């Protein structure tokens, strides 16, 4: 488990060239090279002797409030800087041309990977984006097939769906925000600058964006109807205070504990003759961004139902 | 607009404000604020950065020192310049601009501490239609320099060495090279400036400290030299040589590096200003001057540095 | 084939022969030379130099400590390396080749010298199919390494700092990673390849070196200051520490630049050759498979140190 | 005069961060300061500390033999060096299409520039390189023009002409050394490679003999062609011994007066609205070759009639 989850309030500091987590209940030592990543969702105290002692690891840390709303990253300084790539990575945006081909593959992936979790015909909403050389448009279009997969979605769970006012509004935003930042700390451990996008505008993490749309069908859509369909996740996993509907404590460990595991699960991946994490697959995913931006391959977005 | 803080104490939200603790007790009006560098050991929470999110200010972390070290960034911080500096870049004529104002800025300072005229190779440089062109004369206006500083130490150069330094002139230019890339390097992180994109210099890790230092080197290192020379304080005890290496000991690091800090520190007149700037801070309104010149505002025009005695 | 002049004299035209004075006159058969490098001060004369074109034999100059000056190039010398050098780069996929081979030798020197087991980053180094996604394999492998450094020797390391080195240990990495590429820069002086030329790292001075220092920074650097370290030899009183920045002392450099040199001296039973030859012969033979496989001859295979033991 | 000269026996050595001359009638101090490169045509004695001194200022030494044959130069240590350059010069020969420009470009060049002297129609010539696809062609194609020059400069000199064993024959082969010397010393000064040409095979400073084509016409045959009407060079220049005729002492110093003279002659550039020294031309010209190489300005050869 190279991502660290920490759901209980205390103090998180470095000691003795290692982590350690402390509070009134408990003081365990956390052994900094098995970490690659914190999600803090609780109250949490700290230094920068820490945060230093992150960076000099290249460890991310994101962060989650009372109500699980995801307020901020503490991105490290870069481990690994490449100007080349930086200024590829700029050129496929501003050129029309370049940045049209990149808006459409992350669209593409989205109604791919949406229409093979929602099992919804997508070629209509595939065969406009093929035709469009308007980015605006490729993201009317998107929200016009990731509508339609909500309204499914709602079918499909027996919950109502719509600041989170019902508990499925609740569900998808927090999976929607855990896929963000894990898709920037993917993105932190490569050259790649998180902030120059072609779907979204470059602000905001906005490379992070265009990456999630991607993966978001498989690591919230997906796992949320597994979820509330298998009875793992119910009415019980929320709270209601102040007419704010939020995943709360038990809930938000379940959810966690699912994403996790999900993230570590292996997948034959036929490229490599092996099974790989998906994890993995955002990582591969980013290293297929890049070979493209150094005009050695072409991008292609993860066809996740092709794996399956 | 921008917060610093330089001790060391703790950083909290209190009421709807921010305080800093550690002896004494600061409250700071978060409606200021927008960003907030932390230049030395501070102890925080959660609720604090959730409170910055909310108002979405970034929390840049940097050790005693100056080494940065990474940044809290809000969910929605309260890349348009990044995207400008390459598009300087990528086109030809913009980069070449760019590059021929960088060289210019160093002939222009070379010729106020050589006193060798440059009135020639400043029209060269107009004329130069590429990069490698451009190095060209500004390699031949340093071999000029280089000379003199021979005449006016009495100490040998002969050839610009690094890999390693051959002799002391070479030891301290590269260490007044170094220290001064460092500073320069410091003040871009307290901008918004990408520093791996430049113009002179490949970008292909911080070139755009390398690019802005042209414009500084001449009076932070190439002056400082001579004056620490002339004035008996370098001398030939402060170096030592194994084989074909020269090295600064460490009494002559301390005396350098001391000296260094001074000038950066030393203030002179500003016209524009109407008032009197470090030299450090003239590093700072070179820096504004070329993003002004990034966001198509005002022409990026070299530090004269003559023009302030 | 090559002749190499290693001490001070007079270089000259006897008869129908070279012929070297200083002590000592001996008469060097022209018919077997091919190249002459010089590694000494040297007197001469036109009446040699022209004699030497007359047989198409190239002149090589280098100062007493192996700085290249110049070569005396014959009208007729009796560029296709270049080319294929080039050629190598160029080509994505045979570029890749040659940064993974770089890469494994690393990873397999860095194996035998800390002892991590290195089977299944090989397997992704294999795997990888981009320079960008190579290097992030070997930072991953090259982080294992500096951890294990940490705990073999007591001393702190965090992260590798260069500008400037924060401690001794990162002080003694960059002063021995110097030491190696300018001894790698000196065999590829030796040798036709054109030092600008690299795979792995950016060509874009002498990138080549770089590249070749992968294999041998395991050996010369890494496992020399464990080695130095354990047995006492280097300690806390060899480094200054000025604010941020820390440095090998005078007689750090000393003690460690005696033990670089001592190792490069030492011999080894060379399989292939059926014979010991010095550490500085190895990298001679790395030199020699490159060319081999850029002349499509052998594909080229890094050194495995720990397969001579 | 950047350019300095050596016609005297004697010893170059490095004397007190100068260059010192000397040999039993004369001993003089020449700041190595304006010295940019150095032509040697008569016996010297020297040594490392000179040759390390002078590579230290970057300045090529060239050497030619009692017959005033060329027989190699010693080239400095580069001073500057593009591996980004360096890879462009070997792609544009590698690449058969981008070869085929520059070398024709070359003999464009060259049989432009040989027009202007002989005044003899090209057109013919510039037709079959426009059309051919050959660079063993245009090889031949330039040899043919360049014979029908000899042809002429035979007829308006009034000298016999062809190891030299004529007159006119030295003075060509001289000239031509002298040029293929002085395009290489200014190459030096620049981040091109010597040996990568497109036109000649790259070996020897194949470079060198590539641009040389462009300029051999005005340096060697223009100047000859004056010489000989003008009576400035005549046959008492010229010395026979063991049927070996060469240019002699008195004569080389003729020429290399007038080659001098002519590298430092002035001409208008409409460019830079203002007069460059023809030596400055060499040097303006591989930067354009430098442009083209960089891909940021087609390389157009240098049609010296255009600037008369």
């Amino acid at each position: 488990g190279r991502v660290y989850y920490i759901n209980s309030h205390g103090t998180l500091s470095r000691h003795e060239n290692t982590l350690r987590f402390e509070n009134a209940e408990v003081k365990k030592d956390i052994p900094v090279e098995d970490v690659e990543e914190i999600f803090v969702f609780a109250e949490l105290s700290l230094n920068t002797k820490l945060l230093n002692f992150l960076a000099s690891k290249g460890i991310p840390l994101h962060f989650f409030n009372y109500y699980g709303y995801y307020t901020g990253t503490f991105y490290p300084r870069e481990s690994s800087v490449s100007g080349h790539l930086l200024i590829k990575q700029v050129e496929h945006y501003l050129d029309a041309q370049k940045r049209l081909y990149l808006a459409k593959s992350f669209v593409i992936g989205s109604i791919l990977n949406l229409e093979y979790v929602y099992k919804i015909s997508a070629d209509t909403y595939l065969n406009k984006v093929k035709e469009t050389n308007s980015i605006p448009e490729l993201m009317s279009v998107e929200a016009e097939f990731r509508k339609l997969c909500y309204k499914k979605l709602e079918e499909v769970t027996g919950w109502e769906l719509e600041p989170p006012q019902n508990p499925l509004n609740a569900l998808i935003s927090f999976g929607n925000s855990l896929t963000y930042a894990k898709v920037l700390g993917e993105i932190y451990k490569t050259q790649l600058n998180p902030t120059v996008s072609y779907l979204h505008e470059p602000s905001r993490f906005s490379l992070s964006l265009d990456v999630a749309e991607v993966f978001k069908p498989i690591f919230v859509d997906n796992l949320i109807i597994r979820l509330i369909q298998e009875n793992k996740i119910d009415k019980t996993h929320f709270s209601t205070e102040l007419n704010m509907t939020f995943l709360n404590e038990i809930g938000r460990k379940v959810f966690l504990k699912a994403f996790n595991e999900l993230l570590e699960t292996t997948i034959f991946y036929p490229k490599l003759n092996r099974k790989v994490s998906h994890r993995t697959l955002i990582k591969l995913e980013l290293y297929k961004l890049i070979k493209h931006l150094l005009e050695e391959e072409v991008y292609l977005p993860l066809n996740y139902g092709g794996l399956k």
